């Protein structure tokens, strides 16, 4: 078994200093995934944004901390339900391999509690995509149920074999908003992929 | 407290078919044919693609198994290249989305193996199993399981509703879908079962 880098994996980059902080630009090393056009190049705290957040200590969103360190990512859509979706994507180095398995994992967090008379009540549906080039080779749309507060690990299954046609392509990963329902705001964090022969 | 929720030929066990590897080129009585891309044409022939059901029974050249139940199966066959589109099957059922309640939907899913003077069964086009309300994917396995060449393997697909679920109320639905990501672009579903505990 052989870990696939990704980078910022936990985004964990950038540090933030308050708990409940949060920022509203893509987070390093990922690409807004927008096809819906869902999304603005400028965003505010009131737009569709997505970002960085601190789940630390008295966090007045969850019931526990953040799955890993101190930051979860996150993405929030301002559009009624059925508008579409976006959320993160990131292209790895790594590439299609044959007779392969792999897993990718990632904590998959429900917001609960208020935020100035607005309810975080509610939760738009996930998906956790494994791509080569621009195919979705494997992904769990939205089958874990996450309770108010809490975060729950998704997992992704895709083996090759000799004759995949995507052998040689860039591996990817998108985490996805779904839109399904309001509050429409989710986070995601620790994202693992690991590679074993089969 | 699990419920089973009915669904219509849900082992594609109609219409009876009598010799072994034989199959029909018509959607399934109790289903439609799911088609986004228009992959599959109104009129089929055995040179297009395609939906029906095949009995998949002793001495089958296609499997290492028999059908997961009765007779038949369900097939999907798209003729045009990877990456053209999807298409499937769909059923959209009498029940309706209630508040509080754990949805369990199981399919098994099935890869051909073998040749036939020429033709090749060799590769599957990837599977996805999704639980719809109205119009709305509520849950779906795109691929996750590896299934071996002439074998089948079980879906399960999961979705818990809330109290005041967005689309409570709504009609329940299934979809089967041929993801046409690679060749050989046929495969197989059987015993699609659907059900319902209170959370
Ligand atoms: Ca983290
Ligand atoms: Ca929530
Ligand atoms: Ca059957
Ligand atoms: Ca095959």
């Amino acid at each position: 078994v052989v870990s696939i880098p990704i980078n910022n994996a936990g985004f964990e980059d950038p540090f933030i200093e308050v708990v409940d902080d949060y920022t509203v630009d893509t987070p390093p090393g990922w690409t807004t995934y927008n096809p819906n056009n869902l999304v603005p190049e400028k965003r505010t705290t009131w737009t569709s944004n997505n970002g960085v957040g601190y789940v630390g200590p008295g966090t007045q969103f969850y019931n526990q901390l953040a799955p890993e360190g101190r930051n979860i990512g996150y993405i929030y859509l301002a559009q009624k339900p059925g508008s579409g979706v976006a959320g993160f994507e990131q292209i790895l180095d790594a590439t299609l391999e044959p007779d392969t398995n792999y897993t990718l994992k990632v904590d998959v967090g429900n917001l609960a509690g208020t935020f100035k008379g607005l309810s975080f009540a509610g939760f738009p549906g996930y998906r956790v995509e494994l791509l080569a080039g621009d195919t979705v080779l494997a992904a769990d749309h939205n089958n874990l149920f996450i309770k108010e507060g809490e975060f729950k690990t998704s997992t992704v299954t895709y083996t090759s074999t000799a004759k995949d046609l995507h052998l040689g392509q860039k591996l990817g990963i998108r985490l996805v908003n779904l839109l399904q329902d309001k509050f429409s705001g989710l986070d995601f964090d620790n994202v693992r992929l690991t590679a074993e022969p089969t």
